[PDB]
């Protein structure tokens, strides 16, 4: 198993967010994304419940993240959507068979499982590492300092008016 | 996210075959473990594959490492028995709704993909700077000098005498 489809989804989230920079409502998020205002707030649940994106009320509402985005790394992000679970899960196969490791010697782990560990703690390191505000200066760069703004416009542009 | 159960049991595989002075029937790293030969058969036909273990024939024939323990990495054996696909898959999102980005201006791997690319070339790596050798140097100091010879010994012992 790899990582679930919803944490491309969520990282684009989270950079779109911090270009509208005020509260996006489901409707406009879903229109971006060609998907319906239900079907996106189902997707937005799991970034709430992580605390990283909380629903502001009122005729400007909509979804806002919770804190700066040099304050949310790619491991808050990842870890929100498929959850805090390793790879490599050890089923401590040294305790089985003729030979097995007595359980009073299996208290420190596997010296294996310790190092396919030691490699997730990298990956993990690498994600903690970089934030979504490091997403979005790389998008401002690369797409130019118009693109970013110019979604954030088009999620908020209207509300709170009715034409 | 989970690697394949055939990980755990293909590291341990390789660890006990450094202790044995002769080839190893796949029946005997069965009993060892008392598990089924046609699953522990998978996981050698697997390492056999990726050419990191070999059969030799004959009366004591039986599984051999091609080369060894310190040129064999965890990188090697994870990549034997779970495949070369990274963690993170992108589906290309920024190209979807009526902001797409257009072809011409998706040259470059969008810089969302691109972070989950260093975060697994970090994982890559971690596990490509740790060996099989470096596995038995930690058992010997943890385990103490006699653990692995013991299975070692357990392993080849009678093979050809007929007892
Ligand atoms: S007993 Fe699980 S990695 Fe060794
Ligand atoms: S389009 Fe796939 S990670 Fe951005």
């Amino acid at each position: 198993m790899k990582l679930s489809g919803g944490v491309e989804w969520a990282l684009h989230c989270c950079v779109v967010l911090t270009a509208a920079s005020r509260p996006v409502p489901a409707a406009r998020l879903a229109e971006l994304a060609d998907v319906s205002p239900s079907y996106l707030a189902k997707q937005m649940q799991a970034l709430s419940r992580a605390g990283l994106v909380r629903s502001v009320q009122g005729k400007t509402g909509g979804y806002v993240l919770t804190r700066p985005a040099v304050e949310i790394t790619l491991l808050d992000v990842v870890q929100a959507v498929d959850g805090p679970d390793p790879a490599f899960v050890c089923t401590e196969i040294r305790q089985r068979g003729p030979l097995a490791t007595p359980p009073e010697k299996c208290t420190k782990a596997c010296p294996i499982a310790r190092a396919m560990g030691a490699a997730e703690a990298a990956w993990r390191a690498s994600l903690a590492a970089t934030t979504i505000a490091d997403l979005v200066a790389t998008v401002d760069d690369e797409s130019g300092p118009d693109a970013l703004p110019g979604v954030g416009a088009w999620l908020i542009e209207g509300l709170g008016h009715h034409h």
